[PDB]
Formats: structure tokens, sequence, C-alpha cells
């Protein structure tokens, strides 16, 4: 039956099916055996391992049971009888992408399979063949310039500078405060408080000195035994280290200097279509505000002359997976695959024409449950 897609990130696993609009499942990339959202809600008595980290495998025997999770407990299909799409970090070393090869055919019997760069798809999901992507996850962050549907390889920036550590720096200005977030279960209550509370300041320090005496800036949350807590500028602060990562003592350069670093890094010629051309993807650019700021501070870097034009659509935290979905849709693109016999042995104008409103809607299982105070507690004991 129809052809799959699978996104394999640092945090998250992402897959669903080629012509629908949106991932069918997505779920913790983790295992403890129980993997991914089962292994979550487990891990009061579980160690769980991250297979991936920085958007490079690491460990295939893992690796090997959340392709396990997604065939026969997630999509629950065979996986013999559907053609497999996957994505890569970029500057995926070959012996990694050797070696997924060999699990799809060798390990599941796949009758077809391709992988593609994440951020290449990104730009696809826009509906683009030239444009730079800045694409940042949970465990790493790519600035990626593409040129006619090719990466420029000499320009593509990585910082190790993403969710993870903005996660880990909330929980650290949280714990500054008074409050006991002290374990891993903990951690993800804080990743939640993330998502949904933070934000960019457009203006870092006139907003952080109308913060000390507002009460606008306050938030409540609620914690799983049912104690309510309030956020104040932490909520800003936190996202703040996207653009100046010495905050974390990490002598990186931020989101906004990376990218104009990337394009700098590129002929002059080509610049001006870069700089119009700026997709965000991944759920680290979801933080409301980031796109207005990063308008900002790129104009303020760029030429006068340049007209900056930033993309940054609703869906973005998926659009890695939208653009895999659309490419394995192209005609042109059958052509593409790896038959598990050529295994045994050894366009352009398309992406701009493509309708996405004609991908069948589909609504998203995202399975990631929040620990128990039970769970937390169980935790706590070690
Ligand atoms: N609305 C939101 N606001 C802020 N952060 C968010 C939001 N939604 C998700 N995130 C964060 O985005 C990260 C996950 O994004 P995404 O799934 O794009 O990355 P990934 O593919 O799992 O990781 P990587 O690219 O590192 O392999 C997590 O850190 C999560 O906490
Ligand atoms: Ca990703």
């Amino acid at each position: 039956v129809a052809a799959l897609v699978i996104d394999n990130g640092s945090g998250m696993c992402k897959a669903g099916y080629a012509g629908d609009d949106a991932p069918h499942t997505v779920f913790p990339s983790v295992v403890g055996s129980f993997v991914g959202d089962e292994a979550q809600s487990k891990r009061g008595i579980l160690t769980l391992r991250y297979p991936i980290e920085h958007g490079i495998v690491t460990n295939w025997d893992d690796m090997e049971k959340i392709w396990h999770h997604t065939f026969y407990n997630e999509l629950r299909l065979a996986p013999e009888e559907h053609p497999v799409l996957l994505t890569e970090a970029p500057m995926n070393p070959k012996s990694n992408r050797e070696k997924m090869t060999q699990i799809m055919f060798e390990t599941f019997n796949v009758p077809a399979f391709y992988v593609s760069i994440q951020a290449v798809l990104s730009l696809y999901a826009s509906g683009r063949t030239t444009g730079i992507v800045l694409d940042s996850g949970d465990g790493v962050t790519h600035v990626v310039p593409i040129y006619a549907g090719f990466s420029l390889p000499h320009a593509i920036l990585r910082i190790d500078l993403a969710g993870r550590d903005l996660t880990d720096y909330l929980m650290k200005i949280l714990s500054e405060r008074g409050y006991t977030f002290s374990t891993s279960a903990e951690r993800e209550i804080v990743r939640d408080i993330k998502e949904k509370l933070c934000y960019v300041a457009l203006d870092f320090d006139q907003e952080l000195q109308t913060s000390s005496q507002s009460s606008s800036i306050e938030k409540s949350y609620e914690l799983p035994d049912g104690q309510v807590i309030t956020i104040g500028n932490e909520r800003f602060r936190a996202p703040e280290a996207l653009f100046h990562p010495s905050v974390l003592g990490l002598e990186a350069s931020g989101i906004d200097q990376t990218t104009y670093n990337s394009i700098m890094k590129c002929d002059v010629d080509v610049r001006k279509e870069l700089y119009s051309n700026i997709v965000m993807s991944g759920g680290t650019t979801m933080f409301p505000g980031i796109a207005e700021r990063m308008q900002k501070e790129l104009t303020a870097l760029a030429p006068s002359s340049m007209k900056v034009k930033i993309s940054a659509p609703p869906e973005r935290k998926y659009s890695v997976w939208i653009g895999g979905s659309i490419l394995a849709s192209l005609g042109t693109f059958q052509q593409m695959w790896i038959s598990k016999q050529e295994y045994d042995e050894s366009d352009m104008a398309e992406i701009e024409k493509f309708d996405k409103s004609k991908l069948k809607k589909t609504e998203t299982q995202e399975k990631n449950p929040l620990p128990s105070k039970e769970t937390i507690e169980q935790e706590k004991q070690a």
C-alpha cells in the first residue's frame, strides 16, 4: 500500500503516509523493553536512552527498535508492503547512511527506500527550490542555504544549541527561583512550560526593564500534583539563549548571526535570493515572536539594499515531514526509489507547482504524555 515518510529527530519521531498533510503519529525518540510513548509513561521504573543525539544516530540496536515501534506499534502495517522515505541530518556520515539502508532492506524488508536531507524537505514544503533554511529541533540547529534544489555544503552551519538546551536553561533559571525541579521526569514538565508560556522578546532589554514592575508578564501553570506556579520573565529569558548563547556558557553565535554568517559564505549574486527566502522549520522555531525578532535582527545586519523576507508557517514544526510527503508523491520521484534488488547488486518545476491543499487532512496523534506525581516521586527515590 502507500509510501511511508519517517522523519527521525533527536527528541521526536514523526511518521506517516506520503500524500497526507501531517504526520500520523509523533512520539518521543527514546528507549528504556519499551520504546517512545510507552517508555515515557513507565520512566518511573526505567532507564531511558536517546539513540539519536544531535540528529546523528549513535545506537543502531535502539534505532532499530524505534523503527520497529513505528511500523508495528504505531502505524500498524507490514513494513515489507510499503516503500519508506527517511530523513537524515546534513553531513550525515556515509557509514550511518549505509547502516540505515542495511537495516531497512535486510531487517524490515522494505520494497523501496530513499533518504533525504531534512532542511531540503522544509524548503520543498514551502514550495521552493532555492532558499536558506533555519532548522532548529531538540538536539541540534542547522543553517542550510540551498540553490536549485542542491545544498551548498561549504556554507551549511551547525550549532549544538537547541530545544534541549533551552529546556535545561529554563529549568536552571526556575531552580534559582526556588522550584525543586531535580529529576529527568520533572525536566519534561519544564519542557511543557517552555512550549506553552515561553516566547521571544522583540527588544530584550526594554522588555526586561518593563517586566520588573508589571503583572502582565506573569502566567500560571498547573503542575502534576496540583500546585500552581507562576512564570514571569523566565518566559522570554530562556529563549534569549538562542540569540545570545553566552548566557549558556557556549561561545556560539546566536541563530541570527549564524544565519548571516551562512549567507556571507555564499556568492554575492546568490545572497539576494537567500535573504528573501529564509525558511524557519523545527519545533524550536515555534516560539511566539521568534520570526519578528529574526526579521529585525537580520535586517539590521544585512545590506540596506536587500529585503529580508522570512517564511515561518504555522505548521513549521512538521515542515521536514511535509516535505517528505510532497516529495514522495511526485511522479518524477518514483524513478528515484532504491529497490530491494538494486541493493542486492550494489523535477525542479514540480516543487514550485505542487498544490498542498490536495494533501489529505490528517489528525496528528501526538503521544508524549507528561509524568504523574507518582512517577516523579518514583524517580525521586534514586
Ligand atoms: N510551541 C513550541 N514552542 C517552543 N518549543 C517547542 C514548541 N514545540 C516544540 N518545541 C520544542 O521543539 C523541540 C522538538 O522539535 P523537533 O521535533 O523539530 O526536533 P527533532 O527533530 O525532534 O530534533 P532534532 O532536529 O534535534 O533531531 C523540542 O525541544 C520541543 O520542546
Ligand atoms: Ca529535526
